[PDB]
């Protein structure tokens, strides 16, 4: 029955998230379990074969900094690349990749099994052991059990899910995979209030009989970009290219007239086909995607197509568009309706706020989409492991980290909607980019000994090379009466009318980096053109950065006042019956995150804090 | 509900025997159907990452020179090559293979997705139509339901299986798949006798937990042999050794001391460790074998230890033998139980005597092994696709194929053990080799349309080459007194003593073949070793072979004298009643496959051959 070695943490579910986990774990120096239904599926993916985009590549690419392994399965999987708003600021810039599936699933799953510190084990799991509010080990189908000091469940969609087509359902954890029935019931009797959602895929076609000849194709990017601070374009292998549709009449006509069999007839956006049409019935043509599944592969996902209508409908419309003529399905599409938990019961660090040593992550925290479980699976194994040890845990802040972001929207929304990551839903978009994730996360990395020694020596090298160039170009002058200076009036609006500077002269808009380099003074710049566009960024966004820094510099006495969860805000005199619900509703971890709270005022927490005064729950609020 | 395209066959079940019938369907220009519970597992090892042996590498032979795939999936998949018993004689090799389990799963996939003529379909199936003795559409489980004018069936072990360890038990189709439950009640309807089996898989080790160091290492053979006709040494990938541990006293001790806790205490053999020790309780000491599962995972596949024991009893075994003191196992051994149909009751076509188009094929024929599926799949697809285009089916003889003695044993043996194919197994070993399988299939194979152009042209190469060989050897002459016949005498026994010949210098056994190229007549042999090795076969086995001949000419009568399914033997006189009982069971094809029944004597068949002459149900016996 019990196995006579104890583990550290266990993770229970090897998907986008457990296998994170057990990384963050295992490369931490902590004896590491992970149990899983079945290997050979250790990266599958179960939608669109796509990484990255607005908001998921910035995840993707905190996960990188940190010591992830999304970044470097992509560099040997993808098929296509692409860069995103390009055109705009670098501030918001994404990079969107067309992905191999298989070369996907075998990178992560040889990346994951030679883990030192790390095992893995095939079962699934059946119940958990909890004493005194304490979570100590979990129990597997055959009747052996663990025990172990920690515990992570990255379970995802397989919570007691069902497959709906049409007006028909069928158990199914997805297109092909069974369910993990008993844990839904065993975790509903934990103090954790259970919901339900839904989501659909589109069926697959075939791609020999489809008349590509006379499809729009579409590219990517000449130079292939990369995604991990390591890696370059040697890795890359063949490229593919896509191919564009559109739809007609004759698919809305039928649409609508067989929209009777459908469940409905819900997110604030269009998910399905059918919703696009009937939103807006003036729009009378749609944009569709045909894109391979893989370079070996002739599986061919359509992507705008999704759908939740009976077999002959989804036939009909595949069937009533341009170079579809004649077409085969080999993959039905089809939805699933899975459990989840509310994000209101966990502390910041993915804890459960009532259960000691119990951790959530993956789609059970009311999220979708594969990136936005790495980065809340890699942050539960880190506190697991940080927990197991007996050490203080470690959540990143809104300001540092589009995952500080994350955690704090799931902790106090409130919305019923499926979480997506977008740019703008961040209110730190500034200084919160892409090239410089590992610039403000590898240092935390190393203190918690989640970095080895090449991204140590390479980011101690990028720095040294930042910090000189910095130096080099604040040692520069120049004067209207220069000698090489009739060059520079010349080609710069404005002449010198007074001492120049390099820092100063950069200060023009219209001026670049490059051209700056390319100069009699300004020698010419560094061979690492990734070094040299972080002094470009610095200088371009210096005052924006300056007034976020003095502006976040003085909520963080709210940010450290901290709120137990064992507060009972009807012991509080001068608040109001509404809010003392709705504070005793969310408990909230600080004051700050309190304040972020939807029908809060700041009377509301001043009172709060002349309550704490009074009762010494606080050192010093200063 | 009914698909609005009718097919020509419909396969359910792509796993070894399904893909085989699905590729010879399609490529015989036949609108092909395959049905599937869901892909990326086409090539799924479950078991011993093996492929070939004795007995198992002339069915891999047999399906590639009939334009199979299995012998093409293994040449780009395999990380060791061996040949087994390369001292004998050539008519007793084989060729086995240690396997890279995903390079075999990626070729399979990607050589079945792109197949004209074929599609494939994800879903299960519920329910089979039936009206008059014929079966025309399958039921899917959303709802959608096909027509076909012909079925095959390759479920294997998913007919309603439980998975055992110890004494406890779970519904599951093997380790991580779901099982197939209501098909087998359907299939009960359905007038076939049906029983139960049950068979085993030990663990797996983790590599890097093992001290390899201490262990002794095994090769294979530096000159590289080949499966497939076509294809040669340049496609393999990197080569890996395999280790060889044995056991102690105390893993014998442990098993005896924990024997209680085993549903036992039954094949002929001990499959079993526990077995392996009860029934010879003297011998102290065991082989097993550890071998990586690929060139990119670390998990090892332990050889020799399989077992139905508690996990306990599994880690103390695994920690009780050297260089495994300190192990990690990643997935628990254990057993699988499924239902199988008795091959009693379809015809040598692999056809149900009682119903028309309904075919079996694989694990529920009552067979196990790879090889043992992949020629069941291949001949039941060929025969579906010719009933469906109103054609006279085909089926191989005991004389010219290792499956027609597949067959006819699996007809008329009424054993229980699992079916495991056997060199001695077939009384035609001298002839029916594995590199003279194309020789006596391939033109069978173009003539019903299952060879391209690229196989043709090899062999009408080949045999041309075969024939100009043959016909210069016979057209050369030497005397004792020749000018060069001075060092023939030299190195050759016995000089000679009158005209001598190469086709009968050859004759000697101490002689080879290489060496009587390089001599002064017989000018250098031909550049293909591979056509060069049939002359010399064909010469050394010439006697033995004509006899055989001329024995296998005789039984054709029989062979032919068909018995139809209706034939009620009570209408019989003077006939022993046991007789009868045995001949109403087994309901023979022919009086030849009867006479091949164990309890019938000649007395038996001539009264027959007399009823059937009165009955005038013979045209005559010749
Ligand atoms: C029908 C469908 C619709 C989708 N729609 C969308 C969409 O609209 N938008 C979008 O962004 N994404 C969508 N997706 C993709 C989906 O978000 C991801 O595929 C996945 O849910 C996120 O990964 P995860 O790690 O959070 O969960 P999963 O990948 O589901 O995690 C499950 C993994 O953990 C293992 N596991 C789970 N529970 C246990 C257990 N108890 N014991 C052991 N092992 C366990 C499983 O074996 C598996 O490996 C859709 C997927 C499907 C199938
Ligand atoms: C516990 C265990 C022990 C074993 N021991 C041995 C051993 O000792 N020796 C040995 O040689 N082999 C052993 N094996 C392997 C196995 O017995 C066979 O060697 C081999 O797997 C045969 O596979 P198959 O293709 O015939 O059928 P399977 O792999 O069992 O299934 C055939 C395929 O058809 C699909 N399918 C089935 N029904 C349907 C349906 N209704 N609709 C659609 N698709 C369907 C399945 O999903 C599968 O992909 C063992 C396997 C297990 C799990």
């Amino acid at each position: 029955m019990f196995y006579p070695d104890p583990f550290d943490v266990i993770i229970i579910g090897g998907g986008h998230a457990g296998t994170e986990a057990a990384m963050a774990a295992a490369r931490m120096g902590q004896q590491t379990l992970l149990l899983t239904h079945n290997i050979d599926t250790l990266g599958q993916m179960s939608c669109n074969p796509a990484i990255g985009g607005i908001g998921k590549g910035h995840l993707v690419k905190e996960v990188d900094a940190l010591g992830g392994l999304m970044a470097k399965a992509i560099d040997q999987a993808g098929i296509q690349f692409r860069i995103l708003n390009a055109s705009k600021g670098p501030a918001v810039r994404a990079t969107r990749a067309q992905a191999d599936r298989v070369l996907y699933r075998q990178a992560v799953r040889t990346a994951l099994e030679n883990q030192p510190n790390l095992m893995i084990f095939q079962q699934a799991v059946e119940d958990l052991i909890v004493e005194n509010d304490r979570v100590v080990g979990a129990v597997t189908q055959m009747g052996l059990k663990f025990r172990a000091k920690a515990v992570v469940l990255t379970v995802g969609t397989f919570l007691d899910g069902k497959i709906h087509i049409g007006l028909d359902n069928y158990s199914g954890g997805r297109a092909g995979d069974p369910p993990s029935i008993p844990l839904s019931r065993r975790l509903r009797e934990l103090p954790l209030r259970v919901g339900r959602l839904k989501t659909g895929t589109p069926p697959r076609i075939d791609a020999r009989t489809i008349d590509f000849s006379v499809l729009a194709q579409q590219h990517g990017d000449n130079p292939m970009p990369v995604f991990s601070f390591m890696g370059n374009a040697s890795q890359h292998p063949q490229q593919v290219p896509c191919y564009i549709t559109h739809t007609n009449e004759k698919t809305h006509d039928v649409i609508r007239s067989n929209l009777d069999r459908s469940p409905m007839y819900g997110p604030r956006y269009c998910p399905s086909i059918e919703d696009k049409v009937m939103r807006f019935a003036d729009r009378n043509q749609h944009q569709i995607f045909l894109e391979p599944e893989g370079l070996t592969s002739n599986e061919i996902y359509p992507n705008g197509i999704s759908t939740s209508l009976p077999f002959d409908v989804q036939m009909q419309i595949v069937r009533s568009m341009q170079g579809m003529e004649n077409a085969k399905i080999v993959r039905p599409g089809y939805a699933i309706e899975y459990d989840f938990f509310d994000p209101r019961d966990l502390k910041p660090t993915l804890e459960s706020k009532f259960i000691q040593g119990l951790f959530f992550a993956g789609q059970i925290n009311g999220t979708t989409g594969y990136e936005e479980a790495a980065a809340q699976g890699l942050l539960a194994g880190l506190n697991a492991a940080r927990l197991s040890a007996d050490k203080e845990g470690w959540a990143p802040a809104r300001s540092q980290a589009y995952l500080g972001v994350l955690v704090d929207d799931l902790c106090t929304l409130g919305t019923k909607e499926p979480y997506r990551m977008f740019t703008s839903r961040a209110e730190y978009r500034l200084m919160l980019r892409e090239d410089n994730a590992d610039l403000r996360l590898t240092e935390i990395g190393r203190e918690l000994g989640l970095v080895d020694d090449e991204r140590w020596a390479r980011f101690n090298e990028k720095l040294e090379n930042i910090e000189r160039e910095r130096q080099r170009l604040k040692s520069t002058w120049v004067t209207p009466s220069a000698e090489a200076a009739a060059e520079v009036n010349a080609h710069l609006t404005a002449p010198l009318s007074r001492e120049a500077s390099g820092e100063d002269l950069l200060r023009r808009p219209e001026m670049t980096y490059e051209k700056l380099t390319t100069l009699t003074p300004f020698a010419p710049a560094l061979t690492d053109e990734q070094a040299a566009e972080q002094v470009e960024i610095q200088v371009k966004y210096e005052g924006y950065i300056a007034r976020q820094q003095d502006e976040i510099e003085k909520q963080l006495r709210n940010e450290n006042t901290l709120l137990p969860a064992t507060l009972d805000y009807r012991q509080v005199s001068g608040l109001s019956n509404e809010v003392i619900a709705k504070l005793n509703d969310h408990k909230p971890a600080s004051i700050g995150q309190a304040s972020r709270i939807s029908g809060v005022t700041p009377a509301a927490i001043s009172i709060l804090l002349v309550w704490l005064k009074k009762q010494g729950m606080l050192r010093r609020s200063a």
